[PDB]
């Protein structure tokens, strides 16, 4: 989930 790579 942006900004999270996963």
């Amino acid at each position: 989930v942006f900004p999270i790579p996963x």
